[PDB]
């Protein structure tokens, strides 16, 4: 099973203040839309209840409490590992989709990360975590709009 | 002023039936649309009056004809020569967005393609050049859809 990880992150590391994601980028939205497409997304429950599911994804959401969903495309597990465990039973590909607890838990496990840099510095107490030295860019574009936004994609090795 | 380009491809190589894309895989337009938002799109006259000018986008439309467009976000070039001259002037990124007669013109030129691979094989009349050897694949992903497609990255090195 491949994973990837997708994120926007801001000039200062920002990704999040409490449950918002600090800025909107008019456009970047379709870079998550379009690669997440009928994708199983693995998410923290924070993130989760704040993005809400949307439709043509499905949710892998995990959580230490009692958490629950009655969705058809949303599985909830106990731990990482039990997510992973039963999500390499019916996919080969996941997206690590946030929030910042779940980067800094997954990053070292992932193959491939999807960054849009955001160009804005805002406030926030939730970042990014370092990017692993063996990742290297492969491919980048950038993007004129309110705020500016660069896409780029890291390989592993 | 760099070069990018973009297309889906069906299975047996066919881009195009006449004036239209034989196939609606739900989903691909998203990676288009998200790819060339607030971009420069360099199109053949043909493709452009029969797609028409998406929002949230320039166009650089070449014809030999007196063709005209009072769209604001559209431009008219005599020659695909004149309209490279002119865009590396005022843009720094153009995609080469078809079709199949300015696909194989701009091919041998271009830095970076985005190709996806739609899981059909159609009738139609219009194919897409070979791909020049010096092009590696450097990122990929699978999606499962009505119609199910691949999305690749190449770069030229
Ligand atoms: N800029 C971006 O691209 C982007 C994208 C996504 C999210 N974000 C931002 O990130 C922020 C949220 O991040 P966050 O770090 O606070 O929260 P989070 O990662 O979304 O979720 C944390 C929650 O996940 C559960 N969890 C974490 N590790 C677990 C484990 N090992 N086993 C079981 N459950 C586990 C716990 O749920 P319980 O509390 O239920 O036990 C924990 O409270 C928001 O501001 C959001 O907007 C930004
Ligand atoms: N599958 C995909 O991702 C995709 C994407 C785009 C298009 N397509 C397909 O491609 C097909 C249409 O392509 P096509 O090859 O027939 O036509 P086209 O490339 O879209 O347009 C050709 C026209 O561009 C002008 N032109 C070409 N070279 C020129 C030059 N060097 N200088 C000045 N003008 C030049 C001429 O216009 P004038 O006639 O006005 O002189 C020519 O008739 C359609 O089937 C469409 O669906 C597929
Ligand atoms: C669109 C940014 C984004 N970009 C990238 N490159 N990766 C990401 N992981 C996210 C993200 C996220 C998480 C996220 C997304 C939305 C959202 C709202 C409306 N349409 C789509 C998504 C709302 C809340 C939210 O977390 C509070
Ligand atoms: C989704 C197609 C598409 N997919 C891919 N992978 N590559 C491409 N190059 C194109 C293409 C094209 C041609 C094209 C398409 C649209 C379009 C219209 C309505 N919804 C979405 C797109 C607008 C203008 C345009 O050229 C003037
Ligand atoms: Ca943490
Ligand atoms: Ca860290
Ligand atoms: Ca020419």
């Amino acid at each position: 099973m491949k994973l990837s990880l997708m994120v926007a992150i801001s000039k200062n590391g920002v990704i999040g203040n409490g449950p918002d994601i600090p800025w909107s980028a008019k456009g970047e939205q379709l870079l998550f839309k379009a690669i997440t497409y009928n994708q199983w997304l693995l998410v923290g429950r924070k993130t989760f209840e704040s993005m809400g599911a949307l439709p043509n994804r499905k949710y892998a959401v995990v959580t230490r409490s009692s958490f629950t969903s009655d969705n058809e495309n949303v599985l909830i597990f106990p731990s990482i590992k039990d997510a992973l465990t039963n999500l390499k039973k019916i996919t080969d590909h996941v997206i690590v989709s946030g929030g910042g607890e779940i980067y800094k838990s997954l990053i070292d496990q992932v193959d491939t990360l999807h960054i849009s840099t955001i160009d804005i510095e805002p406030e926030g107490d939730v970042y990014f975590p370092e990017i692993p030295s063996n990742f290297r860019p492969v491919f980048t574009q950038d993007f004129a709009s309110n705020i500016n936004y660069s896409y780029q994609i890291w390989q592993k090795g």
